[PDB]
């Protein structure tokens, strides 16, 4: 583990990259010995910096869930990152393309917590008990590091950039979350489809997993937090002028336009 | 009734207007005493020309259904027009904006006929018996006459093949007896925002009614609605302008969706 | 921001306009530099007067939801107004046409609160948690300022208590988690004919959204949405003029109906 | 256009590539002037040769459906190929891995025809009228050409990458449920590798069947009663390796499984 000052330095470079819309060199190429522990430390530092700047923690995401599951990927488990208030866009919003560098849209479910969730022994059942509503959610992911590597993604707040909630809120017991499915349209054509079971076999699993990862840091998932569980589609690039419409069937839809 | 030659020449000017994407003056201003029968005669001549050029009749539309019903509108009954093969786009198509003048999208249901329908006494029941499937349909409408003289009337619309330009089918095909057609409803999004919503009962109290009306209108001309034709029943939303770069997505709930992009 | 005294006097003129059923000139024409905050201040003063006369606050409405969403409209966000006890009519009422100036009917859903809602960070989820029942609601809207100067702006509407005049509740009360509120749909009949149709998602993509927005708007004024209040979420149809002798019947399908007659 | 005897020579090379499980150079590289018409002519010849050897035509498939839709791909419309009887494996079967070169599994719906479909004006509604049953279907695809935009000519010539078909799950009448929302989870060796929803196939998985009838009409060919028509995959293909077990869960449409040996 690098010393605190190195983590802060890396975080400040990611911050400037995000604000300037100018990518930096992959952190792992400049810091060949970086570990996963370092990457989460850098993330913590960046998030700390951004909250100091006037942002507020609103929740967390779990990512690389598809890659953790795929036999072909060397990724062995999910990543996580922190969701801040300024990342949220309303359903039907115009999204400022110029804010982002290489934005892509992916399709998720979100858990809105009525009660806190704390590890180390958090289960799926705890998640069900603590969840007020499940709601469809799009994630807008981005990269502050050049991709000419998991350590780079994690350092870079797990690729976080935007979240768009919409559709129909449901109580968790209302229907089988595993069979929620979606069609992602971009510019009028279906680009990806998927089913929620594709997220770790049950889209609530990542929420328990996450609570358990945060416990050693004396961190819990707080009541009121929104937790994105992971994408069940591949991400699709968003370019200026693109309209997205994601149809979750009887769970409603989420749309936006890049301007 | 003007002579056949006058009908043919008005038809030719509409045809050139469409081909050139350049509007003509409202027919009703150049011909102040034009009748409804003249307007349909001009339409018949234009469709004749188009078919002579190699186009094929695929069905018909019923239009001005909302206005026929609205008390604030002087329109007393629907109009109709002919749908040709080159008007049809598949769900999820890029539509060439340059092909059109002032295109607008509206939200309809279509009836695909298994059997022919002939007037003069066609009923809603006949329509049910003859219909193979009901399917969501968008209509792309346009205007080859100026709307404000450099306003248009019903005679201009009817002459102008009832504003026909495009049709986009999509969604879930259903047998007519599968659910209550009156309560099919839709949300019309453009560029990610809902611009209009509507329910199918807004078309003449039952979206199948215009099909019987249409078969009855065509009966005097020794024309029927043929097996295999697609009949668009009328829009249950107001039309929404389509501009280059616009994406539309029309969500018919459990009846599926229809989308396209103007390029 | 004009002084309190100016706000009070504009409020008094609206009040007289309502009492006399005689419109005043558009406030926005007499006060060319009026701000949104001025307009809400005038509304606050008018509601204060009305409550001092013996009226009681029963809830609020969110308005201009369609226009806030429509790309062709310069309105960037909804408005709001205060609902008073004397605005409410029961389902199946005779409504005195003479009480109003240019009344119009529109089609909404209402949220009956079990618990209070306070901003600044109210979400859709908070609205669900606080809502006791959702119920169909018609709004009767009116205008105490002239629409064409012998046009009105948003400042006139907002000052004019957001065009509030009447509310008519009816139909089936449901718990918010009972069905998808987005797909509640309605047919608005007047005199036996369907004049408008609509679907509830046409209100801000989800009819509960305006309730959170409203709680957030009121938070700076140290005002919250109280337990027991009725909150009208915005119309999903265009408004339809109401004239003496008109019957309305608004069919919300499996959510019931609301009807009335203007006498 | 190449002369017909060149179509025949290309088809013979593909036939040998398949038999020896050894890829040939991309046809589009060996034959730079190749047209889509040539590609389908090569396919027709190869299918004729296989039938002459004792195979029987059992149906057709429509492919490249995702690529035709996706903006990131220059492919403009789907392709099609012929399904022969020796391509079909039973639900729960061992599949001989050694018979294939670079096999991959994908997830489809199939339409079992009660009545023939003939173009050139075939519609989705004609497909519904002509379909006896819709049934889940896996396709096993493969490539007899090595892959170092005109690649489409190679895929088409190579019988649209056809190799195998595995039918299973629940047979339904076409009006039973909305086919657009049929969904599936593709497991390989116990883990979900892909998921997808059938509307990913041309916005309605029946659409390609009408398009296919219309493509075949100029050749005096129709889709015949009794044929099985695979509509196109709504998942990306997943490599199949010796030892692999696949289990594809279509929810209330049942499942299809197989094992590579
Ligand atoms: O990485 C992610 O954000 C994901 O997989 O959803
Ligand atoms: O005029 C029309 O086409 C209509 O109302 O649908
Ligand atoms: O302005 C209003 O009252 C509305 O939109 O419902
Ligand atoms: O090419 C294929 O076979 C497909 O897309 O299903
Ligand atoms: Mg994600
Ligand atoms: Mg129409
Ligand atoms: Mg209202
Ligand atoms: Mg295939």
């Amino acid at each position: 583990m690098f010393d605190k000052h190195t983590h802060t330095l890396i975080a400040q470079r990611l911050d400037q990259a995000e604000k300037q819309r100018e990518q930096i060199r992959a952190i792992s190429l400049d810091y060949p010995e970086i570990t996963i522990e370092d990457a989460y430390a850098v993330q913590r530092e960046w998030v700390r910096l951004k909250i100091a700047e006037g942002r507020t923690l609103k929740g967390h995401k779990i990512g690389l869930t598809s890659k953790a599951m795929q036999a072909s990927s060397q990724i062995s488990e999910p990543d996580y990152g922190a969701l801040l208030d300024d990342m949220f866009f309303h359903d039907g919003s115009d999204i400022p393309t110029d804010r982002f560098i290489v934005p892509r849209i992916e399709v998720e479910l979100a858990f809105v917590l009525a009660k806190p969730l704390r590890g180390p022994n958090c289960t799926l059942f705890d998640v069900y008990n603590a969840t007020d509503y499940v709601i469809p959610a799009l994630e807008l992911i981005d990269a502050r590091c050049h991709n000419i590597k998991v350590f780079d993604t994690i350092s870079d707040n797990a690729a976080n950039a935007g979240v768009i909630l919409g559709g129909r809120p449901i109580k968790p017991d209302e229907l089988d979350l595993r069979w929620i499915s979606a069609l992602m349209y971009r510019n009028g054509v279906i680009e990806e489809t998927g089913v929620a079971a594709g997220v770790l076999n049950h889209p609530a699993n990542g929420v328990a997993w996450l609570a358990n990862k945060l416990a050693p840091y004396d961190v819990q998932l707080e009541a009121g937090q929104i937790i994105l569980g992971g994408s069940f589609t591949r991400p699709v690039p968003a370019r200026k002028g693109d309209t997205f419409h994601v149809d979750y069937g009887n769970m409603g839809s989420i749309s936006c336009r890049f301007v």
